[PDB]
């Protein structure tokens, strides 16, 4: 039984997937992008009203299977997208002139290893060559400043940048996804707890993106966007020195594949509960996380 106010399995988010694009199919269509090392369909829903040349917003939860409410917020975007569509003068809007490539869960593997054997796991659960430990770190291997400050090279370490930049089958199948869908995805987003922080490259280096004053700036603008429904306080700025440095990130390639507008979100709270975040703040986080991402949606729209 499936609920946007609680943590489902990946069981019920995948049974998910299709109802939900069953049941909207004027507004979502469901593909699977890859498989998981294990062999799981890692699920994309495209979500928008047809019509010509659509520009689009690409945003994907789950990298880190610990992260529960990370994928909580990609089923709660959806969520608001079905259920406001028509009567919201903005989702109206957004739904009509973009398209929102939204992939619930990218480490399928990891995220069922949360569910059944250790909820604090992070990595994805493929093998390494020469050990018994397990796992890449999904956000330590795009190609971007790979292996080089901030991920380890050792495969028992929860940061390892895995055997080769998009070593994973995940990592390869999100890449491959955006370079063949360059020219329309116009942002990128990615979902992470916790921390509260909204950041943009770089985080393999200390070094800025050209269009830094207009992602500052951005990213100034929608944490207070975000602040204005609960008091939530994010903080923002460029990864590496906001949270700290980070190679191979997938904000990070994505940005230099040329995506202009390209951020992760650090969901709640600060660390009281951290990981383990109850469900009851669910609907709060959602919420005003929607503010954040509602803002640079619009951003995005009229700076085309
Ligand atoms: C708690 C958050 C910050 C997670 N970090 C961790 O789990 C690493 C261990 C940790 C660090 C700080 C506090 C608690 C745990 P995260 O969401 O996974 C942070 C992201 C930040 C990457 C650099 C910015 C984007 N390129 C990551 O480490 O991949
Ligand atoms: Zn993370
Ligand atoms: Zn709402």
């Amino acid at each position: 039984g499936h609920s946007y106010e609680k943590y489902n399995n990946w069981e019920t988010i995948e049974a998910w997937t299709k109802q939900v694009t069953s049941e909207n199919p004027d507004l979502i269509s469901r593909t699977a992008i890859g498989t998981t090392f294990l062999g799981n369909n890692i699920y994309l829903l495209k979500v928008g009203k047809p019509g010509p040349n659509k520009p689009a917003i690409f945003m994907d939860c789950g990298f880190h299977a610990r992260e529960w409410i990370s994928h909580a917020f990609c089923q709660w975007f959806v969520r608001e997208a079905v259920l406001t569509y028509g009567y919201e003068s903005h989702m109206t809007e957004f739904l009509n002139k973009l398209d929102f490539y939204v992939l619930p869960v990218l480490n399928i593997d990891g995220y069922i290893y949360t569910w059944t054997k250790n909820r604090m796991w992070r990595k994805t659960r493929s093998t390494n060559a020469g050990t018994t430990c397990i796992g890449t770190d999904p956000n330590r291997n795009f190609d971007a400043g790979w292996c080089t400050t901030g991920a380890s090279t050792d495969p028992c370490d929860e940061t390892y940048c895995g055997s080769a930049a998009e070593s994973e089958k995940e990592t390869k199948a999100l890449a491959d996804f955006i370079r063949n869908n360059l020219s329309s995805i116009k942002a990128y987003l990615t979902i992470h707890s916790y921390s509260q922080m909204i950041l943009y490259p770089y985080s393999y280096d200390y070094k800025l993106p050209e269009n830094n004053a207009e992602l500052n700036n951005l990213a100034k603008a929608a944490v207070k966007e975000l602040a204005t429904l609960y008091g939530t306080k994010y903080t923002y700025g460029p990864g590496a020195t906001t949270i700290y440095p980070a190679a191979g990130g997938s904000d990070d390639w994505a940005y230099d594949q040329g995506i202009k507008y390209s951020f992760t979100f650090e969901l709640r709270d600060k660390g009281r509960y951290g990981f383990i975040l109850p469900e009851s703040q669910i609907q709060a986080t959602c919420e005003e996380t929607m503010l954040a991402i509602k803002y640079v949606t619009n951003y995005v729209l009229g700076h085309l």
